[PDB]
C-alpha cells in the first residue's frame, strides 16, 4: 500500500511490489517442481512460460521504477544549494 | 476467462483463455489414444486419431507463440520506463 | 480527444489520441483471438490472426516510442529553468 | 458435412467430408465383404469385392493426403506469428 | 483492392489483396474436393485437384511470407524513434 | 495408468500406455511364432502369424510415430522461454 | 534535386532523397505483387518479386538508419551550445 | 537443493535443482543405452532409449533456458545500480 | 553480366542467372510441347527429364544465391548506427 | 562405459557403441568370407543377413545418437552470451 | 574481511571484501574451465561453466557498480568542503 | 595502402586495405559464377561456387564488423575531448 | 592454465583453449586426410563426424567465453569516468 | 594444420585426394557407353557411382560446418 503522501519509501514500494505478486511466486514455485519431476509434459510447459514470462516482466518493472523514483529524489536534492 | 483488450487481462489469463477455448479436443484426443491403444488396426480409428493429434499440435504452437509474442511487446514496454 | 502541438496536450492525451485513432483493429483482435481458440485449425482465420497481432505489435511500440521521445523532450526543457 | 472456403473449417471438417462424400461405398464394401467370405467362388462376387476395395484404398490414400498437406500449410503459416 | 507503395495501404489490406486477388482458386479447390469426396477414381478429376492443392499451398506460403517480411521491416523502422 | 491431457504425464507414460493398451497381441504373436516355428504348414497358422505380424508392426509405428510428434511439440514449446 | 553537404538541406530532404533514388523499383515491386496475386504459380515471377522484396527492405534499412545516424550528429552538436 | 523465491537461492541451485529433480532417467538412459550397445535390435528397448534420450534433451534445454533467463533479469536489474 | 564493381543489383543478378541460362528453358519448352503430343518416345522422355533437371537445378541455384547475398546486405546494414 | 557425469566425450559414445557390439563386426567378416567361398548355402544367407542387419541398425543408432548429443551440446553453447 | 558503514573502512577494503565473499566460485571456475579444455563435450560440464561464468560476471559488475557509486557519492560530499 | 598502427590509417583505408589483401578471391567467385550461369549442373562447379561464395561472405562480414569496431573506438575517444 | 588472479590475458585465455584441445586437432587432422584418402570406410566416417563434432563445440565454447570476459572488461572500463 | 588454409583449400585437399577414383568411374562410363551388358563393369561402375556420391557428400557437409563455424566467430567481434 503505497500513496503519494507523508511516508513512504523506495523500501515500501519494493515490498508493494513484492506483495502485489504473491500467487504468481508460489505457482512459478509449484510449476518447477513439477517440471523438475517431469520436463516433457506440454501443458506444464506452457504454465511454466507464462509464470516465468510474468515474473521476469514484474521484476522490470519494479527496477524500472526504483530507479525512476531515485533519479528523481537525486535530482530534487541538489536544489539545495 | 475470456481475454478482450481492456484494463485487466494477463499472461496467465491468455493461457486460460487458449486452453478453454478447445477443451474438446482433449478428450476426443483421450478417447482416440485409448481407442488406439485398443485395438491399433482400425482405419478410421487412425485417420481420427491423426487429425486429433494434428490439431493438437497447431493449438500448441499457436499458443506458445502468442504468448511469446505477448511477452516481448510488455517487455519492449517497460524498457522505457528510465 | 485530437493531438495538436498547441497548449493542451499531455502524455496521456497522446496516449489516449493513439488508442482512440485505432478502436476497431482491437475488436478485430478480439474477435479473431475467439475464433481461433473456438478451432486453431482455418488457414484464413490463422493468416488474419497474424495480421492482427502483428498490427497491434507495431501500434503498441510506436506508442510507448512516441511516448518516451515526448518525455525525454520534455525534461530536456526542464532542466533549463535556471 | 461439406467444407467451403469459409471462416469455420477444421481438418476434422475435411476428414468428415471424405467419410460422408464416400458412403456408400463402405456399405457396398461390407456387404461384398460378408457375402464373400460366406462363399468365396463367385467371379462376379470377385470382381465387385476388387472394384470396392480398390476405391476404399484410394480414398483412404487420398483423405490421408489431404490432411497431412492442410496440417503442413497450417503449420507453416504458425511459425510466422513471431 | 491493391496495396501501393503510397501512403494508405495496411498489413490487413496486403492480406486481403492476396486473398481477393486469387478467389477462383477456393472455389474450384472445394469443387473439385466435393467431386473427389464424391468419387476418388476419376484420373482427371485427382489431376485437376493435385493441381488445385499446389497452387492453394503456395498462395498460403507466399502470403505469409510477404506478411511476415513487411512486419520485420515496420519493426524495423519503428525502433528508431527512441 | 493411462494418458490424460492434464498436469501429470510424461514421455514414459505415453510409451507404457501403448505397450500395455494391446498386451494380447504379443503373447499371441509369441505362440502363433513357436507353433509356426514347430511346423510352417498350416494355412490357418500362417494366417494368424500374417495377422499378428501386420498388427505387431502398425503398433509398433503408431508408438514411434506418436512419441516423435510429441517431442517436436515440447522442443517447440521451451525454445519460447528466451 | 540532390543531396550535398551544403547549407541547405533536412532531414525530410534525406528521406525524400532516398524514396526518389527507389523509385523503378517500387513500380516492379508493385506490379510483381499484382501479378503474384493474379497467379501465384510461375517461377519467374517468384523470383523477381523475391529480388524486388530484398532490395525494398534493404533500401527501408538503410534509409532508416541514415536518418538515425544523422539525427544523432545534429542532436550531439546541438548539446554544445551551454 | 529446493528452489523457492526465498533469500537463499542461486543459479548453482537452480542447476542443481534441475539435476536433481530428474535422477531416475539418467540412470534409466544408462542402461538403456548400454543394453543397446549391447544388442541393437529389440524393438521394445529401441523405444525404451528413443523415450529417455527424448526426455533427456528436453531436461538439457529447458535447464539452460532457465538459466539463461534468470542471469538476464540479474543482469537488467545489477544495471540499475549505476 | 555481373562484375564485383560499382553497381550491379540482386536483380541484375537475377537477369545474370536468366540470361545465362536461356536456351535450356526453350529447350525445355520444345520437349515438353513433344512430350504433351505424344508421351511415348524414350529418347523424347530422357531428354525432357535431363531438361527438368537442369532448370531445377538452375531454380534452386538462382533463389539460394539471392538468398545468401540478402544476408550479406542485411548484415552489413546493421553497422550504420 | 558412458555416465552421464563428468568425464565423457562424444567419442566415448561411439567407442561405447563400437566396444558393445564387438563381436557382431567378427561375425559379419567370417560370415562375409564363407560366402565369398561359396555363395550357395542357405544357412549361410541367413547368417549373413542377420548380421548385415543388425550392423546397419547399429551403425544408424550410433549415428543417430551422436548427432542428438551434440544438437544438445551446441544448443547450450548458444546461451552462454 | 567485514565492511560496516564505521570510523575505519576503504574503497579497496570494500573491493577485497567483495572479492573474499566470492571465493569458491573462483576455484569452482578454475575446475570447470580445465575441465572444459579437457573435453568441451560433456553436457553436465557446459551447464555447470555456464552457471559459473554468469555468476562470476554478476559479481564483477555488482562489485564495480557499488564501489562507482560509493566513489560518487564521496565525490559528492568533497565539493562541499568550501 | 597498407595499414599500420602508426600515425596515418583511416577507416577509408581499413576497407581498402580489406578489399585489396583479398582480390583474386572476387575474380575466382566471378569466373564461377559466369561458368555456373553457362550450365548449373556441374558438381565440382557447385562445390567451386560454395567455397568462393563462403569465403566471400565471410570476407564481407569481417570487414564490416572491423570497420564498427573501429568505428566505436574512435568515438569513444572523441567524447572525451570536453 | 588460467587462473582468476592477478596475471591472465585474453590471448593467454585463448592460448589455454587451444593448448588444452591438442589431441582432438591431431585426431581430426588425420581422421581429415584418412577420409581423402577413401571416403567408405563406416568407422572412419563415424569417427570423423565425432572430431568435426567436438571441434565445433570447442570452437563455439572459445569464442563465446571470450565475448563474454571481453564484454565484463568493457563494463568495468566505463566506470574510470 | 596451421594458420594458413582457406576453404578453397579444403576443397581442393578433397578433391585431390580421391583423384583416382574419379579417374576410374570415367574410364567405366565410357566402357559402359561402349557395352551396357557386362556384369563385372556394372558391378564396378555401380561401386564408382556410389564412391563419388559418398564423396561429394562429405566435401559438401564438411564445407557448410566449417562455414558456420566461422561465421559464429565473425558475429563475436562485436
Amino acid at each position: 500500500v503505497t500513496v503519494p503522501n507523508d511516508d513512504w519509501t523506495l523500501s515500501s514500494l519494493s515490498e508493494t511490489f513484492d506483495d502485489g505478486t504473491q500467487t504468481l511466486q508460489g505457482e512459478l514455485t509449484l510449476a518447477l517442481d513439477k517440471l523438475a519431476k517431469n520436463p516433457s509434459n506440454p501443458q506444464l510447459l506452457a504454465e511454466y512460460q507464462s509464470k516465468l514470462s510474468e515474473y521476469t516482466l514484474y521484476r522490470n518493472a519494479q527496477s524500472n521504477t526504483v530507479k525512476v523514483i531515485k533519479d528523481v529524489d537525486a535530482a530534487i536534492i541538489q536544489n539545495f544549494r
